[PDB]
DNA sequence: GAACTCTGTGGTTGCG
DNA sequence: CCGCAACCACAGAGTT
């Protein structure tokens, strides 16, 4: 599906909603794509940091690279990012040595998530 | 049946 | 004083 470029010329990840509700399933399945070669089985995790929150509590943030793609099963953000602020996520691919791909200011996570005006 | 899970609406409220 | 954008609670309807 939709893909965005990361900090690294070797990895591309799915595009994430601009604003999403904590502990709620994502509208798409987050995936990480490897252009170079990554042997199957290789682990990939994702961390979501912020100026305020340092590494938001996540759910299901670890996947294994199957045929150049690490399909995350129902990844979820439990920690909030702070009024008006977003999460930058770090993609770490555990090959030797570990490679890293950062997806700057990707998604804001609030208790309500996007809501109809009042 | 109890105990979750999910998603929307209502009550509040600092900070512009 | 107004409102947005957040937080907190919890109701209703499904699930496990």
């Amino acid at each position: 599906g939709e893909l965005v470029r990361t900090d690294s010329p070797n990895f591309l990840c799915s595009v994430l909603p601009t604003h999403w509700r904590c502990n709620k399933t994502l509208p798409i399945a987050f995936k990480v794509v490897a252009l170079g070669d990554v042997p199957d089985g290789t682990l990939v995790t994702v961390m979501a940091g912020n100026d305020e929150n340092y590494s938001a509590e996540l759910r299901n943030a670890t996947a294994a690279m199957k045929n150049q793609v690490a399909r995350f099963n129902d990844l979820r953000f439990v920690g909030r990012s702070g009024r008006g602020k977003s999460f930058t996520l770090t993609i770490t691919v555990f090959t030797n040595p570990p490679q890293v791909a950062t997806y700057h200011r990707a998604i804001k996570i609030t208790v309500d998530g996007p809501r109809e005006p009042r």
